[PDB]
C-alpha cells in the first residue's frame, strides 16, 4: 500500500487557514451550569473564560483566573448556530468561539447586562491576541460578537464587552475619531443617507442582511451594531453618530 | 501569563469536524505543470494523484504510483472556487480537495482520457483513509467538482469510475432494483414537471440558482449524468436519469 | 503586532512527523472499566477498540463493533510508560497507542490469554492501515506491542495478537520463510551464535537492552520476542527457530 | 468500513502535548541563505525570525519585521540534532525550533553581533504565543541550542537577551537576592567539588555524559555562562557561575 508523500512538494502561496472569524459569547449561566452545558449539552465553544468570583467556580475546585479549552481549534464547536458575516454563513464552520462566564440576563421582558470581571478581560485579551497571530485572515472586522452574526436572535457578548479596549490591544476593528467626526459633520449638514445607502453600508461592513429589511429588523440591526460600536446608547434608533461610526468603519476598513 | 487548560474539561457530544466534503478534480495538465500550478499558482489541492505513464512524472524522479500531500487537511486549499452543496457554499472552507492527473481537453468539444488503473487504486485508498476520519462525510458528500460548480466545471468527468468507488465504500450509488422501480413508474405515469425535478436535485444536494434556464437545466443534467449515468451525458431529460436521481434520493434521504 | 507568515516559505525535504511508532495494548478490563480508566484515570491511549460481546459494552448503549478516539493523534496519550525501541525512549512522546478490550489476565502467578474477537481484529487492521499511510517513518519494525518496548514489565498485546495476519494486511514486520529456514539450517550445522551476537542482534532489531543482561532478563527478552514472532511457544527458551526468526527479520529489515 | 468515534469519550486528565521544549538558534547566514537552507537543505526550523537590516531580506521583497512559519508546530523540524535536556533526548521529537537571523562567526574565535530590537520584540511575541499553548513547557524548558548540545553548538550566544525574555514571562531566570545568598555561602565555605557541581547541572537540566573531561566541563560552563552569565563565558569556574546555578535550582526545583 502507498504511504502519502508530505515532502516532495508543498504549497506556498495559494492556500490558507479554514478559520478566519473569532466570535464572542456570554454564557448567561454560572460556571458549573456552563461547563456542563458546553461539554455534554447541545452547544459548545472552543474556549470558556470563567469568572473567578463565582461561588460554583470555587465549588468546583478552582481559585484564580484561567482559560479552558473545550474543543480543539481545528475542530468545529457548536456556538454560532444560524449565522452570517462577510458574505459567509454557517459560521461554526469557519470560526473559533469564546464563551465568557457572565450572568447576563435574561429576557424578563427586560435585558440586564452586568459588568465583566477584570481578570476575565485580561484573559480575553491575552487569548484573542494568541489566536489572531496564528490566523492571517482574521482581520479586525472578523472579530465579532454573536449578536453581529445573528441579528437579532442573540444579544452577546453584550454592551459590557469593552471592544475599544480590545482594539487598543490590537484585537478587533475600531474607527478613528477624526474620521467619525467628519462623517458626523457631515450628516448634520446635508442629512442622513437614504435607508438604501445605510442598508448597503451595513452589508458592506459584514452584516448578513435579508433580501428586504423590516422596520423591526432595522431596529435590531442598529441595536446590535450599537451594542458593539456605540454602547453608550443602544436603543436601536438611527441618530447621526451611529451613521457616522458606520461610515468611518467602512472607510478605515474597506475592500 | 495564563496557560490554556486542555485537561480539565473536554466536550464530547456537541461538536464535530470542520470538514464534511470530499471533492474530486482532474488537472487537465501533465505532472510537471500540475505540481507547479497547485503549489505556486492560483489554485491548490490537498492531494495530488499523478499518472505514472507521464514523461513529466518520470522526469521529475518518479516511477511507481504515489500520493502527494500539498496542503495539510486542516488547512484550506484553493480548489472548489465558487461552489455549493448540501445547503452549504464556499466549499473550500469545509472540504478536502483531490486532484488527479488526467489530460482532459476542452477544444470546443471535450475529450476525456481514461484514468490509469494504479491511479484508481490510489484514489480508492486515499478516499477510504479520509472517509474514516470524518464522520459527517456521508456518501452523498463525496462529489465531483462538477457537482458543486454546475456548468462551470466538467471534472472529474465520465471516466471517473464512481460505481467502482461506491463498491469500495466511497460515495453514493443507487440500488439497481430501486432505479428500475422508478423508471417503471415514470414510464407509465410520465416524468415529473421541471419544478418537481429541480426540487429533487436540490434534495439530493445540488445548489440551485433562484431561477433556471433551459441552458442551466441542461448543464445540471449533464453534470449529474457525468457522475451517475456516464454512458450518456448530453444533458437531455430521459426517464433513466430521472429514475436514477429518484433512486438516489430514496436510498439516501439525508 | 505581527501575524505569523505561513505562506512565503515552506519546508519540503528536511522535515518529518513527530510520530513514528505504533503501540498495541490489551486493556485487561471489560469495556466499562476501560473507558473510565483511559479517560479519567492514570493512563490513556489514542484509540480504544472494544469487544462487541462484552455485557457492559451493551450496557453502555453500544451494539456493533466500533473504534473510539480518546486522545487526538497530535497529542500525547499516556500508554507506554517507561519504554524504549530503535534507540529512542519515552515512547509516549513519539507514538500512537491502540488499546484493545480483552480479558487477558492477570498474574494469578499464571498468565492466561483469551482470543480476540474477529470484528476487533478487522477493526485493528483497518485502523492501523489508516495510520500507517499517514506517518512515513512508521516502517514495519515500528509497529510494536507494549511488551517489545517494555521487556518484560508488560505482556500485551499478547500471544493471541495475530501479527502475521496484520503483516499480510501490510501492517507490521514479518520474515520470509525461505530466509528463516536458511538461518535455521544453519544454526543446526555450526551452532547457535554466542550470547554476545544474540544480544547485539536483539538490540539491532529494536530492543532497548540494559548495559548488562541478566539470565532472567534474557528470558523475558526471548519471551517477549516469541509472544510477538514465534507465538506457538513463548516459554522464554533459546531454541534454533527463535534465533533463526530474529536473524531473518534483521536481514529483511536492516539499517 | 467503520468510522472513528470522536464524540463518545474524551480523555481529560491523563494526557498531554507531545511538545514541552522551545529551542533558540541563530542562523549564522543571511536571510536568503537561511530560507534556502532551512526549507530545502539539511536542517529546518519551525519558525524563522529575519533581521530587517539585511540586503538578502529587502531583496526578497520584505521591509518590516515579520515571523515566518516553515514547519507546522505539530510536525518535526530538524534543528536540535543530537541533543538532550531534562532527562529527555532527541529533542527534535518534543521541541519547537526558532531560528533567528544573526551573523555569528566562528573563524578560530567567535564574533557575536547584536540582535536587532525588532527581532527581540518578535521573538518575545512568538515565545509568549507558544508558551501559552504548551502547559508542560515550563520556564527551564526554553533553552538555547547550546544548552542541549553542549560543546557542539554556541547559539543563540551571549547577545540573546535572556533576562529580557524572562521579564516578558519567557524562560528561567534567578532572583538576585538568592544568587548573592549563594555566592556569600560559597565565598566563605568554598565551592562544591566537581562531582556535586555536575549533579547540580544535571539537576537544572543539562544532559551529562558518563564521564567529564576538563574540556567538556569547560564547555559546559561556557554554555551555561552564555545563557546565564553572558558578561564572561570563558568557561572557567568562579563563584558567581556556581551561585547563579544554585540560585536557579532553588527557584525552579522541577
Amino acid at each position: 500500500m502507498l504511504t502519502i508523500d508530505y515532502n516532495s512538494y508543498r504549497t506556498t502561496t495559494p492556500y490558507g487557514k479554514r478559520v478566519r472569524f473569532l466570535v464572542l459569547h456570554y454564557t448567561a449561566l454560572d460556571f458549573a451550569a456552563s461547563v456542563k452545558a458546553l461539554t455534554t449539552g447541545a452547544a459548545s465553544a472552543h474556549y470558556l473564560i470563567p469568572a473567578p468570583h463565582d461561588p460554583s467556580y470555587k465549588a468546583a475546585g478552582f481559585k484564580g483566573q484561567r482559560i479552558f479549552n473545550l474543543v480543539a481549534e481545528e475542530d468545529r464547536a457548536w456556538h454560532a448556530g444560524v449565522s452570517g458575516w462577510a458574505r459567509r454563513d454557517n459560521l461554526n464552520d469557519t470560526s473559533i468561539g469564546i464563551e465568557i462566564v457572565n450572568l447576563a440576563r435574561d429576557d424578563d421582558g427586560v435585558f440586564t447586562f452586568p459588568d465583566y470581571e477584570r481578570s476575565q478581560i485580561n484573559a480575553l485579551k491575552q487569548l484573542a491576541k494568541n489566536i489572531l497571530q496564528r490566523y492571517p485572515d482574521m482581520t479586525p472586522k472578523n472579530v465579532v460578537g454573536h449578536s453581529d452574526i445573528a441579528v437579532g436572535r442573540k444579544s452577546d457578548p453584550g454592551p459590557k464587552l469593552p471592544w475599544k479596549e480590545l482594539y487598543e490591544a490590537g484585537i478587533g476593528a475600531w474607527y478613528d475619531d477624526a474620521t467619525r467626526d467628519r462623517y458626523r459633520e457631515g450628516f448634520e449638514r446635508d442629512g442622513l443617507p437614504p435607508r438604501a445607502d445605510l442598508l448597503e453600508a451595513f452589508r458592506l461592513y459584514g452584516y448578513a442582511l435579508p433580501a428586504t429589511v423590516d422596520d423591526a429588523y432595522f431596529a435590531s440591526l442598529l441595536r446590535a451594531f450599537q451594542m458593539h460600536f456605540r454602547p453608550e446608547n443602544y436603543d436601536g434608533a438611527l441618530d447621526v453618530e451611529t451613521a457616522a461610526i458606520l461610515y468611518a468603519l467602512n472607510e478605515k476598513y474597506p475592500a
